[PDB]
């Protein structure tokens, strides 16, 4: 199984707690959280990108640095683990992020994959005017595939001439190419996405179900896993996790009613038994040995071919996963 960490872009990561560790996103917070985990042998890291925040005491994704850099950033100042970056396709042509792509090739030297999101919420995108009105809800899909179809292009042969509904090019170039096949990623959980993503993406990224049920999200994977027979591509899901563990069980339990309980609420309404906490993320608590087991329970699910991680705390929890989980875990035995 492959890990990868979902590395915090937003301030206080994943929880939104005043009992949660407050930090806010820099550089070079997360250049010591992917070094770690490099150096633990995660497999991938991940930034979303998001373009406003929910507020409250904590102003929950408040501060947000921008993917693309903080990814080639991130490029090169390591060597090994693989770096995605998340592009909002309404919000960059594709020939510029094709361009993006190849320059972060060229600096983490054939690392780099690019996670393609349509975009949700109507608030980051009308804030700055570019929200193309309530069509693209069902419509998003139409349109992401006309976009990915002039990234392959540039990507494949160094030009395009696509003509769709969307995009027009004229003989539209990007050299260099990238030196390995350009991995795309998806994260689409609908029909249309994960349609979309048995076409194009390498992987689907999906969200864990519950506290402390590992094998909860299957049904969908399952339903990701039709949806691959559909095109003949292996193309496995990633499931999302936040991970809280320690010592032992009664210990991680007692960091996690300490977070639900100092809940920011104010952040929590703009947003609309696991909690809100974490967006109601599927979460594992316990102790490091039980932390493990649950993660080898995901191994087991068809379709899952790896786990996005999130922590509490990335620096300390990056830690005790490389020093007290991964090694009890029989899916990491490599
Ligand atoms: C691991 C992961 C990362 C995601 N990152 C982003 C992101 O960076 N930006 C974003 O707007 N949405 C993101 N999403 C939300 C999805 O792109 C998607 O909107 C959602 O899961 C619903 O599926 P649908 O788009 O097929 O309806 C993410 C989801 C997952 C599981
Ligand atoms: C948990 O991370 C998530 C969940 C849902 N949507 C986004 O980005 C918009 N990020």
């Amino acid at each position: 199984m492959k890990i990868g960490v979902f590395v915090p872009i937003g301030n206080n990561g994943w929880l939104i707690s005043t009992h949660a560790p407050q930090y806010m996103p820099t550089f070079e917070l997360n250049k010591a959280i992917v070094q770690k985990a490099e150096h633990y042998h995660f497999d991938f890291a991940l930034s979303m990108i998001k373009l406003r925040g929910f507020g409250g005491k904590t102003e929950f994704w408040d501060h947000n640095l921008e993917s693309f850099t903080l990814m080639a950033g991130l490029a090169a100042v390591t060597s090994r683990i693989q770096i995605y970056a998340t592009a909002a396709t309404l919000t960059l042509p594709p020939a510029i992020v094709a361009r993006m792509a190849a320059t972060i090739d060229s600096i983490s030297g054939g690392r780099f994959g690019v996670n393609l999101v349509t975009g949700w919420q109507k608030p980051e995108y009308e804030q700055m005017g570019i929200w193309p009105g309530d069509d693209y809800f069902s419509r998003r899909y139409d349109y992401l595939t006309e976009y990915v179809q002039v990234l392959r292009d540039l990507w494949g042969t160094g030009k395009s001439d696509f003509k769709g509904d969307f995009f027009t090019m004229n003989d539209c170039r990007v050299s260099p190419q990238p030196s390995v096949p350009m991995k795309v990623i998806c994260a689409g959980q609908s029909d249309a996405g994960m349609a979309f993503s048995a076409r194009y993406a390498d992987f689907n990224f999906c969200f864990g179900k519950g506290v402390n049920t590992p094998t909860a999200f299957a049904p969908t994977a399952a339903r990701m896993k039709q949806a691959a027979e559909q095109t003949g591509r292996d193309v496995g899901s990633y499931v999302l996790f936040m991970v809280i563990a320690d010592e032992t069980d009664d210990a991680a339990r007692a960091k996690w009613e300490h977070y639900k309980a100092g809940a920011d609420e104010e952040a929590l309404s703009w947003l609309t038994p696991t909690s809100a906490v974490n967006i109601n993320m599927g979460t594992l608590v316990g102790s490091y040995a039980s932390v493990a087991r649950m993660l080898d329970e995901v191994a087991s699910v068809p379709g899952a071919e790896g786990v996005l991680l999130t922590f509490d705390d990335f620096l300390s929890g990056i830690e005790t996963f490389g020093e007290r989980i991964q090694p009890l875990m029989q899916c990491r035995a490599h």
